[PDB]
C-alpha cells in the first residue's frame, strides 16, 4: 500500500553487503539514512565479507536485516532483501529483489506477504522490456560502467524511452552521475560510492543533491 | 503421510554437492540409487563447484534440484533441500534440513507445504536432547570425525541412549562404520564415501549391506 507510493518517490538507492569485518553495519546505516538513501537493500554476495568468512548463514543474514529493517523505517526508508523470499519473509522486508539468475518472480509471489514489492535485475533490452512489461514493481539497469565480473549507458537509453519506477545501476558515483542523467535515467543505485566512503552521510547528500537537482 | 514412513525405514543418508565440475549429476545420482541410498540432500556449501565458481544460485539450484528429485522418486527414495525453504517449496521437496545456523523451524513450518519434512543438524548433548524433543522429523549427530573446519563417537552414545529417526555424521566410510554402530548408531549419513567412490553405486551397496547386517 504505503509501499508502492515511498518506492515511487525514491531516487537514491544502496545496496551494501553485512559489513562482517567492519562490525559498524548499524552505525554505517544510520549515516547513510541520515544522508538521504530512500532505499536500502542487503546484498552480502561477493562482499570482503563473504571471501573472508563464506556465504552469509540465514541465522547472520536475519541479525543484519533486522538492523537494516529498523534503521531504514526509523528513517522512513525501504528495506529490501536479496534473492531469498524465505528470509524476506521472516525479516518482514518491504521489498525482494530478484535478479536474472535468482528465484522466479511467481514462486517468490507465493511465500511473500501480498504487500511486499518486487524488483528485477536487467542487462538487456529485452529483460528490460520484459520488466517494464512483467509483475515487477520496480527494476534495475545496468551495468553501466564494467566491472571484473556491460551494457552501458545505451541501455538506460532503452529504459528512459520506454509507467514503472526503474533505477540505473553499475559503478555510478558522483563523477558519473552526469552521464547517467543525460542517458535519461531519474534514479539510481549505489554501492561503493557510499559504502566505501569515509563519510557516507555526506558521500549520500551528495548524491541526491544532484539527483534532486534534475 | 507416506515420507514418514519412508524416512523411519532409511538407513543410508547421501549429500551430494550439484557436481558443476563433474557434470555427471543425473548419471551420479543414479547409480547412488540404484545402490540403494534411502535418502539425498542436496548440499552445495563448500563443495569444489562452491569454491571454482562461487554459492549456487537459485536457478541453477532448482535445475540441480529437480535432477535429484526426479531420480529420487523414481527409485522410491526421499529427496532433500539444505537450508533455503523457498528452493524447497519451488522444487517440491520431500524434506527440508535445517543446521543450527540456518532458518528457523517455525519461520520454515510457514511456507513448506504442510506434508513436507524437516531435519536438524546436532552437535553437542543439548541440540540433541532440543532435537528429540522438538519439532524435528529427524535430527543428525556429528560430526563424529574432525575436518579441516567434533563431537566424535561421545555424542553418538548420548543420541543412542535417548522415538524420532537421527543420523550419524561426520566423515564416515567403510572403515569407520564399526565403530558408529559400536556407538549405537543404525542411521548414517555420508558424503565423500559415495561422492567421490570410482563406483559409487557400488560403494552405496557396500554400505548399505553392512547397515542391514546390524
Amino acid at each position: 500500500h504505503m509501499h508502492e507510493s515511498r518506492l515511487a518517490s525514491a531516487r537514491l538507492y544502496l545496496c551494501t553487503d553485512a559489513r562482517r569485518e567492519r562490525g559498524d553495519l548499524a552505525q554505517f546505516a544510520e549515516a547513510a539514512l541520515a544522508g538521504g538513501v530512500d532505499i536500502i537493500q542487503l546484498r552480502d554476495k561477493g562482499s570482503p565479507g563473504e571471501l573472508r568468512f563464506g556465504p552469509l548463514q540465514a541465522r547472520d543474514e536475519l541479525a543484519a536485516c533486522e538492523i537494516l529493517a529498523d534503521a531504514a523505517h526509523r528513517y522512513g526508508a525501504l528495506f529490501a532483501v536479496n534473492d531469498r523470499a524465505d528470509i524476506a519473509r521472516a525479516a518482514g522486508a518491504d521489498v525482494l529483489h530478484l535478479g536474472q539468475r535468482d528465484l522466479p518472480v511467481n514462486v517468490a509471489r507465493q511465500i511473500l506477504a501480498p504487500d511486499t514489492l518486487i524488483g528485477r535485475s536487467t542487462h538487456d533490452p529485452d529483460q528490460v522490456a520484459a520488466a517494464a512489461a512483467g509483475d515487477a514493481d520496480y527494476f534495475c539497469v545496468g551495468p553501466c560502467w564494467p566491472t571484473p565480473t556491460a551494457p552501458g549507458l545505451g541501455l538506460v537509453r532503452v529504459a528512459a524511452e520506454l509507467d514503472k519506477p526503474w533505477f540505473a545501476i553499475g559503478g555510478i558515483n558522483a563523477q558519473r552521475l552526469p552521464a547517467v542523467l543525460d542517458a535519461g535515467a531519474r534514479r539510481i543505485v549505489v554501492v561503493r560510492a557510499i559504502t566505501s566512503a569515509d563519510d557516507p552521510r555526506a558521500a549520500a547528500e551528495q548524491l541526491r543533491s544532484a539527483l534532486t537537482a534534475a
